[PDB]
């Protein structure tokens, strides 16, 4: 499930691309990006440990 | 309708900028993609050449 982190990942790149594209405004981007952000760290840590 | 595509660009530009000035997230993910918007507004410019 190392791929997910890809995915994880993946959608942190796209989900710049959305907003940068004015689909999604910078009081949401708080929120949503934070969200992948602890997801990754949910799922960073104590995998490899 | 090649020749508006900047302003869009530009507009890609500054909420990524507005980014930077909210203060939060990584400077590191946020100069990759200004590495690509950057670039896009250069060949713009550049097809105006020849």
């Amino acid at each position: 499930l190392n791929e997910k982190l890809k995915i994880e990942h993946a959608k942190k790149k796209r989900l710049f691309d959305l907003y940068i594209n004015g689909s999604y405004e910078v009081s949401e981007l708080d929120s949503m990006m934070n969200d992948i952000d602890a997801q990754i760290n949910y799922y960073e840590a104590q995998i490899e440990a």
